[PDB]
């Protein structure tokens, strides 16, 4: 066919009920997922050919960073509960990757500050219950598919893109490729 099992997509062999439409897994420490937000606006680039009425979700992971990438993941869960992901993705970033200035859950706080995130309620965010479980939904979401690497999608708890099986000389051509696997495998 054109699209075949094992090329641009794989399929898992324990799929995973009532999970997320599009799930996608990054970690602020992990190159390619840099790439992914910054250069590709692979996130972006799924939506917009996504069907009527699907909905999209990000994780961060534990498995890189140590330390500071726990406090990554609650730091995510605490933009997830205040609905800041899009003020503080790139910092967050560039941060980590670029600048390097990020090397402490202070720093990462200064990051929420500067994006204009309000001291006493980051704190809150930070320490509320619904953040808690909230970090325990991006590790349970990571943990049934088994996750070892980043960045990675899943679609409807049965099917993960495949991005090695696609042409990288042009970067336009990739996403294109990529956002159309996932429209494909939605419509499954």
């Amino acid at each position: 066919a054109q699209y075949e099992d094992g090329k641009q997509y794989t399929t898992l062999e324990k799929p995973v009920a009532g999970a997320p439409q599009v799930l996608e897994f990054f970690s602020f420490f992990c190159p390619h997922c840099y790439q992914f937000e910054e250069v590709l606006h692979i996130s972006d680039n799924v939506k917009k050919k996504l069907p009527e009425g699907v909905k999209m979700t990000k994780y961060h992971v534990n498995f890189m960073g140590g330390d500071l990438g726990k406090d990554l993941t609650q730091a995510w869960a605490v933009a997830m509960a205040l609905g800041v992901e899009d003020k503080v993705t790139v910092p967050l970033f560039e941060g980590v990757q670029k600048t390097q200035t990020i090397r402490s859950a202070s720093d990462i706080r200064d990051v929420f500050i500067n994006a204009g995130i309000k001291g006493e309620e980051y704190d809150a965010a930070w320490n509320s219950f619904v953040v808690k479980s909230l970090v325990a939904q991006q590790e349970k979401a990571a943990a049934d598919v088994q996750l070892r690497g980043v960045p990675a999608m899943f679609v409807n708890g049965k099917y993960q893109l495949n991005p090695q099986g696609m042409d990288t000389s042009n970067m336009d051509v990739f996403v294109q490729q990529y956002a159309d696997t996932v429209k494909y495998l939605s419509e499954k």
